[PDB]
């Protein structure tokens, strides 16, 4: 097997799509081995750029070809570079821009934690034809930085496995297996935007259907908190439209449902309330001393999910 | 006729757009036959990587171009290679990524199935120069996993026929019938978000014009009654913009189409009765005992369409 | 001139566009003409696929490029073919796949008549030069089957026709005029969407409209009337997103006039019937007698426009 | 210099995108100069095709690049035609189609002019090496028709100049003009969907609001105004969604600030009389007798507007 | 190393995608480097454009690639041209068409100030292989022009800077910096639109939630707050859809959080001033003699921001 030694420069991280969970990286890959001495131009490393490639291809230079796994479509390369040295070694350098792909975990959703994986593995050959042997990843340029609702910590984590496939089994009996890279960047959401954008309007709602207890008269009481609650179901898709359909509920999908049942309740009490007045001039006191209860049962309900669930 | 043995390997599936009946299938597709034996470097196999198999075509080689039949415009085809043995048979292994079609049947549409079909045929070779002996799809990828709102239940099948085309029959004029593979995916939809995110505020809208009855006032009865009408009338386009422009109606559409007749009903029997006060006075009581029977008469009406249409 | 003959296989349409009037049409097309007798491999046919054909056109065949005249865009082709046989005739056979545009016309909407339409012509030669013989389309995977909102009744209408082109009269003095291929397929919108989805919808608020002359009191009257005045007014623009900004009323766009008209007429007789009110105690009967007549007349237009329309 | 004499052939007109200026543009492109005479085979002018034109190219045929200026992207060609005369002339004939831009100016906005524009230039030769001698634009097909609401009105108009550069004056030091041909189309929208589907249904609103005057009562007066007034301003956005967010007012956008100030204005009027009355009793009728003149004075200002600034 | 002079001509700008923070720059870029002397077709400039200068570079002619930094995607070239002097001076030039990228700030998001930068560097040549002597950029088309919100203020300021890339340290140990180049271009934006379009409809929703305190009874102060401040908080996603999801607050997003607070503040006085109705009689005057300090408050909140922010 030949050692091939990988550099991948990440240029910038751009367009990340929590619809569909696909992000675009830029950047250059190099990637290393060493083959035949060879006759170069003078004693100097000898620099072919693009459609100059296929012509030593054709004399018969093995250059593997390295594939990204996890894209959507296909990865936009565009210039291409091949440097020869006399002493043997042959360096490809290409620059890459792909959609790539990975899974997201939406349950702490305004205060969420993803991470940007590349991965990328020979076509065609084996890890008894082809070894990666180590990877180092340079990002600088989005090390301390803001995507515009993430942020980068930490280094590049780089990892090295061998993954064995079924369908090549046929065509190679016990020689299936192939040699991985992948880099892991780890993103952290910023969580002002929802901060001062959907949770700030929803809780001063949600404070004005605590306060319609406060009025003296039961039709101010109705319609205003109806018209309130259709506020608050109104926000029902709002979630779907940055994030998917996904089969869970969020942080920002809990307030809402918690919304839907606080002023459906304060609806259904303040239409007993006034189905209990059977003369319709018997007042009740204990049923309408919740106007501090029931906000305060709201904050203890927040403030233990904020406890238990972070 | 030669046997070309196939090996479909899945990638991932996804993009699963129903509002065109179309997903996106990644994979890698390997196509083996035997031909003549020949002479390769050693007694090893030969590699040819992508633009260097033009080089052997034109020298004479024949490798057959299968393609896929139910794509939306073309497949995105990435690295390409072809593996020839001193034995005599060529493997031609290649990556794929196209927009595949499929016709589906919304009438369940929360809990709904259809199925990821995959379509390949030669372009030009009939059953008589091409034969399609059997075809291994080897799904562990995603097998037991969930895509955004869609789970993969069991193994995929497949199935080998010969499709008869007429319109070669002028220039083929017996031999116009060609071989096919269909690999059928059978995917379950899940139902969890429309239970918490559409059914869940509905239910309690219609709740609310269940509650609307108690109320003693017929303004009061009247205005509510109207914008919580109003309300799910404003929900009648939620299916199109999930789905297409179905011409039949899916259980949340029979939902909505049922909140229209409730709330109007509800609406028509408050005005009737207030049209029998003639005088200003007199209060209808037999008519106004239906605020258990009608939210009754919903409950029915559902559990029956429940028993009956699963 | 040569004699080509056509053959055309519809495989799917799909992506009926009616905002832009395009729509998309899969399949191939063969297309025969004879030459010079040939020497094959054998006494056989000699089949030459993709990104082989070059090498003959280099060597000195005649293939004419046959081009798409209504497409917008590029037709996306896929695999093509050319079959050479001994006694001297050449089939070209292709696979297309492009954006076809035909003129609609949107009078009755729901219950629409268009066709879709391919037109075919060289590029180069004129009919001195190219003459299609016959067409015959093969259209039997979509015979008799529902795209999405359109049914395909019939079977496709041939017709070949010669084009004078002027812009070709300089660099060709008596030979501009160019053979042409029409091929149309009929196509009968299916209304039942917009039958459960709109009109039913809109009838009821009409209905309820209707319904607010029989409450006893003016500011019932006036509020609920005003609502449901603005909630027909914000389906103006429904048309516009599906079809697109036509100069012409559609039967949807009328019925919604109509409900402006009715409901502002509604307005406009219950304000003069509270002006009427000097003292504020008379009451007028035969402005009020309407309630049963209105409806009447809404029922009477929509017949009538019902008869003369269709 | 040679003479090359273009002739442009206008297929159709599309995709008009009043949102980034943009509108698309199908057709053929006739170039034609004279040079050397050549031996064709027999006496007969010798049509080649595409994909073979580069072979006369690299045999030493002078075809020089005409690029279009003023397109977005990249002209999509398709087929491509090269002819040969023995006499010695050179036909260059290819089919174009891309998205051209143009300055469009909305001040009339509904009964709006402007005109498609498209430009051509040699690439690399100046006006000392390459002359346009003249250009005859054959419009016919969009002669007198009506894309989506535009009008085609007149013929096209032809121009040719010559443009100097002066970011190639320091490689050509004083010859660094380049010919250009300029071909103007004439458009003229149609108002008629924004007459029957925005003016009428907002001049409708503001007649509603002129009427809420004739009210007895003042919460009828306010709760009415204030919800057609929020109606009004609802409609702020509808000429950014069809032309971009111009700097500028157009007609519709000055009919809607009219209704803003208007009902407004009557808000404020109706508040102002309500405050004067100290004791709850006292009515006023000179403030109230605009009900007549505040419709006179809207439909005076239209009428001045409609006369100055058309 | 050779020294390489640039000139830059930008067409035109278009396409200012401020959600995505990226750009489109037409144009053309004219390198020009000396060589070894040649011979060229008498004493003339020799022209190779397009799909003829790969010969050149198979003959063995050095011809660098330089590429755009900050792209997104990849630029769409269109024609190529390269010119040869007997003297041994090669000059390239070629025409771009690319969606460029750069960082945007938008505190001031009505009055902002960004700027275009298009960024220059050889692919694989550092700066003792290749240098950039200067770079004129000739910008006249648009030199005070206005694209659709921005003005183009100043001239382009060109910069030359060395940049140094550690993932090259590896296979370049001691030279691993490039030479670059950066041309900006300062661009200011309107604010009219927003000013007739956003503050004019809103300015006046606050001034009628200033004027509802002049109301003498409790409903009307309570409904009409209500409607004015669900309409404000209605206004919350105007930004989103123009910018991104910024963590930060523009001048627009303060002021609808502005109406917000001073909404909410309304409503919460005119509650707690019906509260301190205990026997449902008496009145209080100095909590409701805020009818003029509550906008002067307003106003005067507004002056110190627009006098410290700006
Ligand atoms: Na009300
Ligand atoms: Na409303």
């Amino acid at each position: 097997p030949v050692d091939v030694s990988v550099s991948i420069f990440i240029n910038k991280i751009y367009g990340v799509n929590t619809l569909e969970q696909t992000y675009k990286v830029d950047g250059y890959i190099v990637a290393q081995w060493t083959g035949k001495p060879r006759k170069t131009p003078g004693d100097k490393p000898l620099i072919v750029e693009n459609t100059q490639i296929e012509r030593w291809i054709n004399n018969g230079l093995w250059v593997p070809a390295l594939e990204f796994i996890n894209v959507v479509g296909s990865p936009d390369t565009g210039n291409k570079r091949l440097m020869l040295f006399p002493d043997g070694r042959v360096i490809y350098n290409a620059r890459f821009l792909g959609s790539f792909s990975n899974d997201m975990d939406f349950r702490l959703f305004p205060f969420d934690r993803q991470q940007f994986v590349l991965e990328l593995e020979p076509f065609s050959y084996n890890n008894q034809q082809l070894r990666f042997s180590d990877i180092q990843v340079y990002t600088e340029n989005i090390d301390n930085e803001e995507i515009d609702e993430w942020w980068i910590r930490g280094k590049a984590s780089t990892h090295i496995s061998d993954i064995r496939y079924d369908h090549l089994s046929s065509v190679q009996p016990n020689q299936n297996e192939f040699s991985r890279i992948t880099v892991r960047i780890d993103a952290v959401r910023n969580p002002s935007y929802y901060l001062w954008s959907f949770i700030l309007p929803l809780g001063l709602i949600i404070a004005a259907s605590w306060s319609v207890f406060w009025l003296e008269s039961f039709s101010e009481r109705l319609q205003t908190s109806f018209t309130l609650m259709l506020t608050v179901v109104a926000y029902a898709f709002y979630t779907s439209n940055i994030l998917g359909r996904l089969p869970y509920t969020t942080y920002i999908d809990q307030m809402i449902i918690a919304g839907y049942g606080s002023i459906f309740a304060a609806i259904l009490l303040i239409i007993f309330a006034h189905h209990r007045q059977a003369n319709g001039v018997e007042d009740d006191l204990l049923i309408q001393r919740s106007r501090l209860a029931f906000p305060l049962g709201f904050l203890a309900i927040g403030c233990v999910l904020v406890i238990r669930f972070f």
